[PDB]
């Protein structure tokens, strides 16, 4: 009866599967991108070229846009 | 005379009799699933096929579409 | 030269009394209820038949219809 | 060389000298009343018979309308 | 290789010279005055007579009118 | 099996190199600069002449002009 880590699993999930996922955030600005990495507070994603960090403090919602069989 | 766990009792209550609830969001937005996982900083709703990775610290409210006897 | 515990005092004294509250939240929202329980992040109100999971950090203020003598 | 408690020293000083202040809060709102109360996260302010529980995370600012000599 | 703690030095250095600063706020508001205490939530601004009582996480920015050499 | 510290890298890495960098904020402004020094909550951006102590809690999204080959 222990608490699964969610939060990390759909994170580390859509990252090792390269899913596109759409973060969105408190100012509704939204953002698009594969996770590249993620830390404590902090995902780094990436579209193309383009890198830009994410404080998860900032963000709402992250939807991805395939469905994640979260392992 | 220990405080009971309301966050978790109701998360889990929701979560395990898959009671459709409604999420507002600071900025107005409203979500509506069921919550299929949640841990101590994210929910996971489930609206049909869409996933949504929703972070508390972006909710305002969460409102149950049956009243919940919370266990 | 101990600090009282203000924010429990004053949720379990109108909690106990069953006054009602207004609780205002940082986008302007207004809710009204009793509060029928609340732990260390969350306060469940209720207004008749309807439940609604408030988180603390979505709240700005907190006022009791009825002047709280607080326990 | 130890930082000294600034904030509970300025809460105290107008709460024990019954100074009234003005709180601003972080969507617009201002508050005015004296200082009854304080924990690490509520102020409970009072202006004459109404009480309000201000979370300390919705606040900006505290303005006090006399200077505190800071204890 | 151990992390300088930026804040604390910033915070003190415009403290200890007396340097007027601009603090800019959450919601848009930009107070101006010095640095006259802080602590681990709070900056005590003064412009000549007033004092307020600034909480950090209401804070954008802290622009400095002269060039600190952070101590 | 763990966790890099991504926050840490990408903003110690943007410093070494010198990469000017866009900050945006909760409200919708955006600073740029560099990064001269970071450390757990707050970033002192460097313009020119300018210094800008920044909190994290104010940035939604740090987005480098160059391509940061993460340390």
């Amino acid at each position: 009866h222990m608490p699964y880590k969610l939060q990390e699993s759909f994170l580390n999930t859509a990252r090792k599967k390269r899913v596109k996922v759409s973060v969105y955030l408190v100012n509704g600005v939204r953002l698009q991108g594969r996770i590249r990495s993620f830390d404590l507070f902090t995902i780094l994603l990436e579209d193309g070229k383009q890198q830009t960090l994410v404080y998860k403090h900032a963000i709402t919602t992250i939807v991805p846009h395939e469905r994640l069989e979260i392992e």
